[PDB]
């Protein structure tokens, strides 16, 4: 995996590149406006040890901070997301605390109201591999990066409610 940072919007200023997790990029540069991803599946962060807004980034290129749909040129800590190998797989529930109606997902989604008639899902468990949960179907509005394990409220991955538009596997 390799990221590169750089000062300034199409690419242009002080250029900072990472290989692996780094909990506060501030030393480095005091902002980014463009982004090379070379290699890996990476989570960007608006705050220091991965707090904050978060922001999903695969290989290409993005000449503005927007291309990440960012919020502002403040990105203080980045993460490579662990490979994967094998099947996907995470289960959603309609309450919280993996209370109510279960649903299986095994693959990408584009519409949660589509595919399980919800707009908002209250609980999940992630068995198998990494995702990323988006507040807008299509993957937009705000990301948060799900890593396997349990999430028994919206809280437990970092959103302000249960709103849930679309989730995507990272691959």
């Amino acid at each position: 995996g390799s990221i590169i940072f750089l000062e300034d919007r199409a690419f242009q200023g002080r250029i900072y590149g990472c290989t692996t997790d780094c909990p506060n990029l501030q030393p480095y540069f005091s902002r980014c406006n463009s982004i090379v991803v070379q290699s890996g599946c990476w989570m960007i962060y608006e705050r220091p040890n991965y707090q904050g807004h978060q922001y999903f980034l695969r290989r290409g290129e993005y000449p503005d901070y927007q291309q990440w749909m960012g919020l502002s040129d403040s990105i203080r800590s980045c993460c490579l997301i662990p490979p994967h190998s094998g099947a996907y797989r995470m289960k959603i529930y309609d309450r919280d605390e993996l209370r109510g109606q279960m649903s299986e997902l095994t693959d990408d989604c584009l519409s949660v109201q589509d595919r399980f008639h919800l707009t908002e899902i209250h609980s999940l468990n992630v068995l198998e591999g990494s995702w990323i949960l988006y507040e807008m179907p299509n993957y937009r509005g705000r990301q948060y990066l799900l890593r396997p394990g349990e999430y028994r409220r919206f809280l437990d991955w970092g959103a302000p409610n249960a709103k849930v538009g679309s989730l995507r596997r990272v691959m």
